[PDB]
């Protein structure tokens, strides 16, 4: 959390000297190749007060320039691609303004794994529970780049309680809420709210993204899962784990559970245990089902789903700042994805201190070297 006085002064110098207008204006021009591409943007500054302003359109980059340093947003979001200039949508006939292309976004909360976090909720993070978007990161990335095929992801820091990814491939910018939907469901496998328990179901046969995603997991379980959450501590927490699993198998977990002294030794039997429960009398057939759906229900991504369904969904800027925390909307470093450290992204407050002692004078730099790595290869692929 933030003391919100400051921001304007801050916002000032760093509309002024500090954001990455160049790069940015590469990014959202998308090469010059469509006409109208950058002047058909949707952006949407919200104020002081929590006032915001929708259907903002620029130019060129110094008419961006300008206004941002004019308004200097607390906040800044990217909307959709539209028929015409989102600022004259007055004019237009109804009807005929209307989202044609945006980028394919997901938007990450560490708020939907209150249920199986221990150590935070709510907007907290901390180092322990964090692992979690290392993995959604590292599930969510591979099913795009190698399920889909999907060149282009930038990864961003969301600037509180999650991540965000930006798919900026020409041809997924052009897809449909319906090719959008359809790609979420094949990338989700918790399903269901608060009302139910079990939120994880395997079919009998698995579906290769289920299986890479499951070896993904098991890279981290045993830090994360045994150790840092100690999912297995004690009656308290282990009849969480044990409310997922059959009933006809329970007394012999809860007593193993209580003959044993960690959440390690714990897991090794509910391991042994759920790959001996048969779940069809008719087939002798045993597995790890029950083991995989505790490893997905505890750690496999879960997206907020009605913000890749719209095309015309707003979603935060990079390098746009959170107003509730000072800290600055960056791109993750996927090479250094185990490494990103979510405590040592920079506060506005902070790179104004660092600039009074151009962005490469500041921590913001090794950032802004991601992004353009992430448009030099946006200009290879033109
Ligand atoms: N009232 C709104 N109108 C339009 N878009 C909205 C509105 N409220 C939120 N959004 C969009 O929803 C997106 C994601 O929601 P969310 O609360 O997760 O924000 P965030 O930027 O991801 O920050 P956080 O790290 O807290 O998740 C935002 O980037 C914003 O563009
Ligand atoms: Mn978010
Ligand atoms: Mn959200
Ligand atoms: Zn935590």
């Amino acid at each position: 959390t933030f003391d919100p006085t400051e921001l304007p002064e801050l916002l000032k110098l760093y509309y002024r000297r500090l954001f990455p207008y160049s790069q940015y204006y590469r990014w959202l021009n998308y090469g010059g190749v469509i006409k109208n591409y950058f002047q058909h943007r949707e952006f949407s500054f919200t104020l002081k007060d929590d006032i915001y302003i929708r259907y903002q359109s620029f130019n060129n980059q110094s008419d961006l320039e300008k206004e941002m340093q004019k308004m200097n947003p607390y906040k800044i979001d990217i909307g959709a691609v539209y028929s015409h200039r989102p600022n004259q949508h007055n004019t237009v006939k109804l009807g005929a303004f209307q989202a044609q292309e945006k980028e394919l976004v997901f938007d990450i909360d560490m708020t939907d794994y209150d249920d199986v976090r221990r150590c935070c909720s709510s907007a907290d993070i901390c180092p322990k529970c964090w692992t979690l978007m290392t993995m959604a990161i590292r599930i969510i990335d591979r099913a795009l780049k190698e399920d889909f095929g999907f060149k282009h992801r930038l990864w961003v820091y969301s600037g509180r309680r999650g991540v965000h990814c930006w798919v900026c491939d020409e041809s997924v910018r052009k897809l449909s809420s319906a090719v959008r939907s359809g790609i979420v469901e094949y990338l989700s496998l918790v399903k269901g709210g608060q009302d139910v328990k079990k939120k994880v179901h395997l079919s009998e046969k698995i579906h290769p993204f289920i299986r890479k995603s499951i070896n993904i997991i098991k890279k981290y379980f045993e830090e994360y899962a045994l150790v840092n959450q100690d999912i297995l501590e004690n009656k308290e927490s282990w009849d969480k784990i044990l409310a997922l699993v059959p009933e006809t198998i329970h007394d012999e977990l809860q007593q193993s559970f209580q003959k044993s002294h960690n959440s390690l030794q714990r897991w090794e039997h509910l391991k042994k245990v759920a790959s001996r429960y048969q779940n069809n009398i008719k087939n002798d057939k045993y597995g790890p089902w029950l083991e995989w759906e505790i490893m997905l229900q505890y750690c496999f991504p879960r997206l907020d789903i009605n913000v890749s369904k719209g095309i015309n969904h707003l979603l935060k800027s990079p390098f746009s700042v959170h107003p509730k925390t000072g800290r600055i909307s960056v791109p993750i470093d996927l090479q250094k994805v185990d490494q990103f450290d979510p405590f040592t992204v920079p506060t506005i407050s902070f790179i104004c201190r660092e600039l009074d002692a151009d962005y490469k004078k500041t921590s913001l730099a090794p950032y802004v070297k991601v992004f353009e790595h992430f448009l030099e290869n946006l200009d290879k692929s033109r």
